[PDB]
């Protein structure tokens, strides 16, 4: 008396943030987001639900995890559980292979749908998916994907941009170096990065039709620095950014000053995340091993949605 | 047929920064502002109009000002020239010792004042030197001292404000490591700035009349961080901040988790200057030691208004 599932899930990078819940019990965005799923990083996921199992289990790389470390886990195996109702405990497995908690919320999702027989098409999918995390949902699809905000949980999810394979053109190179919550609530910055988005995004889909990279480029690094603008108008203020962070910033500016077209994102942590085409790539990655080591710049080019097995 | 005089003017760390002119050709701000004049930093400026001078020189520091190191003084002399219908190219000699193109303007305004026999009161003489730089009227007077940003000429100006000598109970320590007028007509955050300002005025007012450090230090490094966030919004994009500025914020909230209040504000340029009360200043160099070295940590307390003298 088991079922069983398995999926494969890539993570992705937002080039338009996703920043700030308008539903948490949801997860509802305050704003659409758009990001580019990538091919080097990814989480393979194996779920199990038996009835002889008495507790759920959550091992991750080999290591049994903890209460707090299966936090995530534990909420999304019992949402899924009560929309399926399924009364069985279960053990997750993942497998990292090198955002990776968004993409291993994508691929246990995936795999609760086979295990569960769910069914569910691309859209009901992500809708899933978003309730463990809001980048989970868009990592159902490839290349370019937006999450539009939607008013309701029927209407939050996300669907892939066709973009003409230009996303085949691109690369992305990491520089390795509550507070969304207190930002929403508290800072007087919130409401021009709301102000701002929609604008961001219509000119995305502009540059996607045209092919035009720098546009790309600049709308989303000013997008990401307006994102971490907002922090710095919190109550308490913070930032994300480490001093690795700045010099990494600044030396993408250089770049771009000896002609090499590229532009920086950063997310909730220190490291930085440069868009590039992918002519360009390891003319930068030699560019910024004057100040980095080889085992802080990691390239990366467009990847896959999600891949579901049966087991 | 010559006219001289001389002045020393201390610089000033503005606490409730001075963000954004309202008034380009007169430097009225957008906000009012509220500094400390510091006793470790002045300029001694000596001036001479003479009949016989055939240009306007600038000598600062002992070594000939250059048209474009100039271009600020000789708007200045201009100006006061004008105001006394004075028709007398003029030599200007400034000593600095170690903001210090603030101080050196309030010093020049005090140094005119007295050469051409202006007899301003102290009011006055802040919206004289108003002219040349918004900090420069600030640092007419000692201690604390705010610049009231008015409606016009005659009502912007900066005044005293009696602590009951607390500010002889503070210290500074310094950590040695075209964006406003952008931010100001580009910046989605700039407005946030602005409906702060007042609010954090009135609480070191308060904070003041009742000598509360923790208050004041709150308030002020908070306001810092609003200026700073409001540049990521400006389009484009940018930061004052350098690599080092961060590692020197996060070590004062070091500090303040060790149990030494102190609090961080920055200007435009990527130094860090922490105020503390004096009985933990040598504490804190020794702490900051870590990781910076001697040359780079430089304490300052609270100093005069401007001196006038008589050649």
């Amino acid at each position: 008396a088991m079922l069983s599932g398995k999926a494969r899930a890539h993570t992705n990078i937002a080039l338009i943030k996703y920043w700030g819940k308008a539903n948490e019990e949801y997860i509802l965005p305050m704003n659409s987001s758009l990001s580019l799923t990538l091919d080097a990083f990814y989480t393979e996921t194996t779920v199990t639900f038996d009835a002889h199992y008495s507790e759920d289990v959550f091992i991750l790389n080999g290591i049994l995890q903890n209460e707090k470390q299966t936090k995530k886990v534990k909420e999304f195996l019992n949402l899924v559980r009560q929309q399926a109702d399924c009364t069985w405990f279960a053990k997750v497995e993942s497998q990292n292979f090198v955002a990776s908690s968004a993409s291993g919320l994508a691929a246990l999702a995936g795999a609760c749908n086979v295990a569960l027989g769910l069914n569910l098409s691309a859209k009901d999918l992500s809708r899933l998916a978003r309730r463990g995390s809001g980048s989970a949902c868009r990592s159902i699809f490839g290349g370019f994907a937006q999450w539009n905000k939607g008013h309701s949980d029927e209407t939050s999810f996300a669907e892939n941009i066709p973009a003409n394979n230009w996303e085949n053109e691109l690369a992305m190179l990491f520089i390795l170096i509550d507070g969304m919550k207190r930002t929403v609530e508290t800072s007087s910055f919130y409401q021009g990065w709301l102000d701002n988005v929609e604008k961001d995004l219509s000119q995305v889909h502009e540059a996607i039709k045209t092919k035009d990279f720098p546009r790309l480029g600049e709308i989303i690094e000013a997008n990401g620095l307006r994102m971490h603008g907002t922090t710095l108008g919190a109550v308490p203020p913070f930032t994300y950014w480490s001093p690795g962070s700045l010099q990494a910033m600044a030396l993408v500016r250089q770049a771009r000053a000896k002609g090499i077209p590229c532009y920086f994102t950063m997310d909730a942590g220190p490291n930085v995340k440069v868009l590039v085409e992918k002519k360009n790539l390891e003319a930068l990655k030699t560019f910024l091993s004057e100040h980095f080591s080889k085992e802080q710049l990691v390239p990366a080019f467009a990847g896959p949605g999600i891949e579901l097995f049966e087991t």
